[PDB]
């Protein structure tokens, strides 16, 4: 089971009491980050289907309705303008509140987003505001429409999607223009086939600049020109960083963002004792990883000794702090190949090709998803994994750093010593060919290695 927590903000009770739940009434034990910013439960002794709504609710949590078709909105959780936190959060949830029960064909996915970082992956999800500021304080945003991932296996009827600008929209019309995107996929969508619903189908259907059209009437607003807005990156920021105030945040990594007490790792029990002396909150971010928020400076050196101690600060390459999975096996029904299960040696072979080449100290967005519905977001990666069958995966190139480009399938239902041998030749060809600050994405679409994805619903399928 899954909880509402926008913008991935928990407190220390409520931490402390989903850490009890895991422990006591799992059979897994494990507390699971997602990359939507929650959290998760796996194998709920079905003698206590009471006892997680109570729990969450004796800490103010609620869990959505799975007929309810909204997720969890996003916010970007660790943004360099510090400031620009509180009020992207207090959105997210004002947001959040204002979309909670309008049945929808399929099911809805929104962000708050704040450039330059793009962790939340805008280009996954139906509706993005993207924050633009001035003198440190929120003006309003620009709204991007359309994004989904979820593909078939064969069926060119379907395809990732990226999101579509519409406009600037003030401060004012926000939790307007968010309704009026929403029902206007309500009624629009398609009504015959559930496949078909989701608002990129919509989009491509009747035009973007139809929907755009129908937003602002519904909206009472008309859209400004969109204000400039740049992404450099979708990492989390591993380690100390100085936020506002003499606060500071320990962002740590965390393997697939699965909690649990290892051989010589207690990370759950770490991160206990750090949630009983913390004096703020966490925030769980959208690459499954966990930020101890808001540590004055004089509490540092109490927080990282817990951390160190307990394995949650073992140092990694970058390439692992850039690589995801999804959940897949043994919990997930849909799943074809292993995923989560899968990365961590995945990971250590690449770290292999990866020192191999010289570039050790470099990354690419690498992604498995263990199905094609694309939980584990690899229709946005550089290089990314879908599975197809036990043990095989489609292998996608050709998506960049910041995720504004689907990459194109280039070998089709190999197993895994068949992916390592041509990310050998192509990571050796990126590391002697590349220009300045070139990534493997953008790289295996300048030397031809892969026809870009200009235009997915018309050229994604070969
Ligand atoms: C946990 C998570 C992956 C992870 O490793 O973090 C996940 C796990 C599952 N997703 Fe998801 N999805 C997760 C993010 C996503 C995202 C990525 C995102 O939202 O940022 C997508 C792709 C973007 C998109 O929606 O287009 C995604 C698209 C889906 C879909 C396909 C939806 C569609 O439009 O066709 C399904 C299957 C379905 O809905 O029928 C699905 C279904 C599932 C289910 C519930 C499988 C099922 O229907 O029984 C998975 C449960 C596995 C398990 O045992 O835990 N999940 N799933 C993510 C939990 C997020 C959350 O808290 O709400
Ligand atoms: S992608 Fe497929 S396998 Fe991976 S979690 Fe989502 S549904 Fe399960
Ligand atoms: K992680």
């Amino acid at each position: 089971l899954r909880c509402r927590l926008p913008g991935g903000v928990i407190t220390t009770k409520q931490w402390q009491a989903i850490d009890k739940f895991a422990g006591e009434n799992t059979i897994y034990g494990s507390i699971r980050l997602t990359n939507r910013q929650t959290f998760q439960f796996h194998g709920i002794l079905k003698k206590n289907v009471k006892p997680v709504h109570q729990m969450l609710h004796s800490v103010g949590l609620d869990a959505l309705a799975t007929n309810d078709m909204n997720r969890n909105v996003l916010c970007t959780s660790n943004p360099y303008e510090s400031q620009l936190h509180a009020e992207a959060y207090e959105w997210a949830k004002k947001i959040s509140e204002h979309l909670l029960p309008t049945y929808l064909p399929r099911k809805f996915k929104t962000t708050v987003v704040i450039p330059p970082q793009n962790d939340i992956d805008l280009h996954a999800n139906d509706m993005n505001f993207v924050a633009i500021a001035e003198n440190g304080k929120l003006v309003g945003f620009n709204l991007l429409v359309g994004g989904g991932l979820s593909i078939e296996h064969g069926n060119k009827k379907t395809y990732a999607r990226t999101a579509s600008e519409f406009g600037y929209l003030p401060l004012e019309h926000t939790l307007a223009v968010a309704e009026a995107v929403v029902t206007t996929q309500r009624d629009w969508g398609n009504r015959t086939d559930r496949k078909n619903a989701k608002t990129k189908y919509t989009l491509e259907r009747v035009g973007v600049e139809t929907f755009k059209a129908e937003v602002e009437r519904r909206a009472g607003i008309k859209f400004e020109p969109i204000r400039p807005y740049e992404f450099t990156g979708r990492g989390d920021r591993i380690g100390w960083v100085k936020g506002i105030d003499d606060n500071w945040h320990l962002t740590l990594f965390i393997e697939n963002g699965r909690i649990l007490d290892y051989p010589a790792r207690p990370l759950k029990t770490g991160l206990l004792e750090i949630a009983k002396i913390h004096k703020g909150d966490f925030r769980i971010t959208a690459n499954q990883n966990l930020i101890i928020a808001g540590v004055p400076e004089s509490e540092k050196a109490k927080i990282e000794k817990i951390a160190k101690e307990s394995g949650l600060m073992n140092a990694v390459t970058p390439q692992r702090e850039n690589s995801m999975a999804c959940v897949s096996f043994p919990t997930c029904p849909l799943a074809m190949a292993e995923a989560e299960r899968f990365l961590p040696s995945f990971i250590d072979n690449i770290d292999n090709l990866m020192a191999k080449h010289g570039v050790s100290d470099e990354h690419i967005v690498m992604r498995v998803a263990g199905c094609p519905n694309g939980c584990g977001r690899a229709m946005l990666a550089e290089v990314g994994l879908v599975g197809k069958a036990p043990g095989r995966y489609n292998l996608h190139l050709g998506g960049n750093r910041i995720g504004t480009r689907i990459p194109r399938m280039y070998k089709e239902n190999i197993t895994e010593p068949e992916i390592l041998a041509s990310l050998d030749e192509l990571i050796g060809r990126w590391a002697k060919e590349r220009e300045a600050g070139e990534g493997f994405g953008d790289f295996t679409v300048r030397a031809g290695i892969i026809r870009p994805v200009l235009d997915p619903a018309r050229d994604l399928w070969d």
